[PDB]
């Protein structure tokens, strides 16, 4: 508990107008050595005034006399009862007494401040007040030292710009100073002087930048304009079907975002889609009055910016458009760990959660009638709808200076405000998964910081401009498309008009965000479905992606393929073409295309043996060709056609390799 003591404001001017340093002292020693004033301009290092605030707490009732290093330039009050300008004052045990210390000094010939706070009890024991008796003011939001929102940062600094510099034992909040601060690698902040939390979340602007916050809040959300909140969906890893009173397959799940009509949506609901493996795992009985049972392994996923402690959200497992087959619930207050941002529950190094645990004989079975099982087979897809019922928030406590789960703070009270006051940006550049972030933005309809689209991209997703050109990890911003909801689209379209700009990438630094916008940014190389899941890529892109052939034989192809490309590929078709042009498909079945696998070295191996009776391809003549085709997710057939055809005939495939027997060797 290091944020113990009084909160001090140090001004360079004589009448509390130019805040230079805002920081806390641990004990009665309120001194700031010039040694730690490096980032402050030489002249402003001469503090002409200062104000301290907090509370005093005594373990045993008694009468005290307060004094300071310079009683002549000070005015202190205890409970608004003026003590210095100095008589004894009684303080009962178990009571917090508010302190306010004022200090003015016109003639600083010295830099920094040497100023201590003392007190003497009834016996004549005089000593600098200990950390044990001091505590910061309750800088929490108010019911319905210029600090309109009570977060602790002066209104002027929030509006003008400020930064924080961690000294050896303290963190100094200071106004932004370009020449000094920029080249020191410090971040310039600007927050609303009217909002305790500028992004409307449970942590204040001061708590965020000063580090008086949950260790699990994402680094980017420690910025007062970036919202810190959980975002959870369920990830099904595998499933097993059985006849009620066996089909065991791997599943791929993707968090989703539904577009309307082409145009991103307004939904702030969680949901994921599961695709069950359609390929043979082994090889290969139900009637109209049987029932099948479903079990599966799952993990909760937090892709947001704040953790969860005592309530996992509820989820509906859905078949088709709206046939709920189960309601998945976790036990409130019985979590075995927290669900951290950019993390899982349970953690990936631990076993996943079974819907019906081997343990639990009393778990509700997930049942399907005969028609349902047919529907599931027909689609081989499931949906997981999850509510936004998170629990209590681990908040910072000024009394003890520790972060703890607060039973009085609840996410449900927070989410609506965050959603109404910020701009949403969903970006998939990291690994093609949809990642959502919310940035504080003004309701067009004079307090909040203006926010440009470029800056949002920088503080929320970590984009940068090494030469003034915005990029996300070496990838130019033009490699990503911008999609908006209808309203936002017209808004942006209008902004362009006033700028006489016809292109967005050209004026990103000048497009301003407003609260309630919905912006979707996706990698341009891929095909997306209505859920915004990457389901394909142009033939040209795919062909190009298979150019790096490290090896080829009658046994298989070894290649280097982009991780994002491999994600949109469902399978490969192997074929031998004779000198006549006639073909022979080796793995001639819609469920036998699962011949690719990633190696430890990250190289892809396409296995010719798998579906060739574990024997290497037999190329009767070296003038014969081996063609290998790639099938993408969106073109994947998962059942026999409607007659009964199970061949690869009719499958939209992309030629990605073709060489003669002698070229392959
Ligand atoms: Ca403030
Ligand atoms: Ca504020």
């Amino acid at each position: 508990s290091s944020s113990q003591g009084l909160l001090g404001y140090y001004f360079s001017d004589l009448n509390f107008q130019a805040p230079m340093v805002v920081t806390s002292s641990t004990t009665g020693d309120l001194s700031i050595p010039s040694s730690e004033l490096e980032n402050i301009p030489s002249e402003n290092q001469y503090f002409q005034s200062a104000i301290w605030s907090g509370f005093i707490k005594v373990k045993k009732s008694d009468e005290y006399t307060f004094a300071t290093s310079a009683d002549n330039h000070v005015t202190m009050w205890v409970d608004d009862q003026e003590v210095i300008n100095s008589n004894k004052i009684r303080l009962e045990k178990g009571r917090l007494y508010q302190i306010k210390i004022q200090y003015q000094r016109e003639n600083p010939t010295e830099k920094g401040l040497d100023f201590k706070l003392y007190w003497t009890d009834s016996q004549n024991k005089k000593e600098v007040i200990s950390s044990d008796n001091l505590q910061l003011p309750e800088l929490k939001q108010k019911s319905s030292v210029p600090d309109r929102d009570n977060d602790g940062i002066p209104d002027s600094l929030e509006v003008e710009g400020y930064t924080v510099d961690v000294k050896n034992k303290r963190t100094f909040l200071s106004p932004w100073i370009s020449n000094i601060h920029e080249k020191k690698g410090l971040t310039k902040y600007k927050s609303s002087p009217e909002k305790w939390s500028t992004a409307s979340d449970p942590y204040s602007d001061f708590e965020k930048v000063t580090g008086r916050i949950d260790k699990n809040v994402s680094p980017e959300a420690r910025h007062p304009l970036v919202a810190a909140y959980p975002i959870v969906h369920v990830d099904m890893e595998n499933i097993i079907l059985s006849k009620n009173e066996t089909i065991s397959k791997n599943t791929s799940t993707s968090r989703t975002h539904t577009s309307e009509v082409v145009s991103a949506g307004f939904s702030n609901s969680n949901s994921s889609t599961v695709a069950i493996d359609h390929s043979l795992s082994l090889a290969g009985g139900l009637n109209t009055a049987d029932t099948a049972r479903l079990n599966a392994n799952i993990r909760y996923v937090n892709t947001g910016t704040a953790p969860i402690y005592n309530v996992l959200p509820t989820t509906s497992l859905v078949l088709g458009k709206n046939q709920t087959l189960a309601t998945i619930k976790a036990k409130e207050n019985q979590l075995s760990q927290i669900l951290a941002p950019n993390n899982y529950y349970p953690s990936k190094n631990l076993a996943p959660i079974a819907l019906n645990a081997q343990d639990d004989f009393s778990s509700t079975p997930i049942t399907m009638n005969y028609n349902q099982f047919l529907e599931l087979e027909k689609t081989k897809q499931l949906r997981l709808d999850t509510d936004q019922v998170y629990g209590n928030i681990a908040t910072y406590n000024f009394e003890n200076g520790r972060v703890r789960v607060d039973t009085g703070s609840n996410w449900s009270e927070v989410l609506p405000q965050i959603q109404e006051t910020t701009a949403r940006i969903i970006f998939n550049g990291k690994d093609l998964n949809l990642v959502e972030r919310r940035i504080a933005a003004v309701n067009p309809s004079t307090t909040k910081p203006d926010m440009t689209l470029k800056e949002a991209l920088k503080i929320a997703f970590g984009f940068n401009e090494p030469n003034g050109n915005l990029q996300y990890q070496g990838k130019d911003i033009t490699e990503f498309d911008f999609n908006f909801d209808q309203q936002t689209s017209q808004n942006i379209k209008n902004q362009l008009a006033e700028l006489n700009a016809t292109n967005i990438y050209t004026v990103l630094d000048k497009i301003k965000l407003n609260a309630k916008m919905n912006i979707l940014i996706r990698d341009k190389r891929f095909h997306y479905d209505r859920n915004n899941i990457a389901v394909g890529a142009d033939e040209s892109v795919v062909k190009e992606a298979h150019r790096e052939v490290i090896n080829s034989s009658t046994e298989g192809l070894l290649l280097n393929i982009d991780k994002d490309i491999r994600k949109i590929l469902s399978g490969y078709i192997v074929e031998i073409e004779d000198t006549e042009g006639l073909k022979e498909v080796i793995n001639d079945r819609y469920d036998m295309l699962n011949i690719s696998s990633l190696r430890q070295d990250g190289k892809t191996f396409i296995d010719f043996k798998k579906y060739n009776d574990k024997l290497p391809l037999y190329i009767s003549n070296p003038n014969y060709k081996v063609n290998v085709y790639a099938v993408t997710k969106e073109n994947t057939i998962i059942n026999p056609s409607e007659n009964g055809d199970t061949s690869t005939n009719g499958i939209k495939k992309i030629l990605i390799f073709s060489k003669k027997g002698y070229e392959i060797g």
